[PDB]
């Protein structure tokens, strides 16, 4: 299920963990083959909730903080999406409202699934990721802007460039369901 991505500006949230795996993204108890409600409530479950009924927030998890309300971009460390195929991992992220993830690298399988689901995966050099995180945390304004046309990320006055296979890119630009 694809959604168009051309230009997006929104609240970015840094998650300073490496190797965020498919179970951290969405645990196995929620991997319903068919649901009506989406999976966003289960995103980052084990990091996000202190209880077992998804009702008590872990306030040490950045996505729970007021400064990160309405996050639509994530900034994480390497090997994001580690694990075997889990189509639900991109689904939980998109259903929560995440449109793009910036990291130094992505697990190959998750990357392709995410791109298939209109979730833009932006690979930056680790130095550039480290710099983003530092500034994002420090800043009152959490907005990052991303142009998939220019293949650039705009944060404050700094500009980063990124790559993406032309086929994946044109699918995201035209919202074509063909991955």
């Amino acid at each position: 299920a694809m959604q168009k991505f051309i230009i997006h500006k929104g609240i970015a949230c840094p998650l300073e963990y490496a190797n965020i795996d498919t179970d951290q993204i969405i645990p196995k108890q929620f991997l319903l083959a068919v649901s009506k409600q989406g999976f966003g409530k289960h995103l980052f479950h084990d990091l996000r909730y202190l209880d077992d009924k998804e009702s008590v927030l872990n306030m040490d998890f950045n996505l729970n903080k007021k400064e990160y309300q309405n996050s639509s971009i994530l900034v994480s460390f390497e090997n994001f999406g580690s694990g075997s195929s889990r189509e639900h991992a991109p689904w939980a992220l998109v259903d929560y409202g995440i449109r793009a993830i910036i990291a130094p690298s992505f697990a190959d399988i998750f990357k392709n699934n995410a791109l298939g689901n209109g979730l833009l995966t932006i690979e930056l050099a680790k130095d550039e990721v480290l710099e983003i995180v530092d500034e994002l945390k420090k800043s009152q304004d959490k907005n990052i802007e991303i142009s998939l046309l220019e293949k650039r990320v705009f944060f404050k006055d700094k500009i980063f460039s990124f790559d993406l296979d032309d086929f994946h890119r044109i699918c995201l630009l035209e919202g074509l369901d063909n991955i």
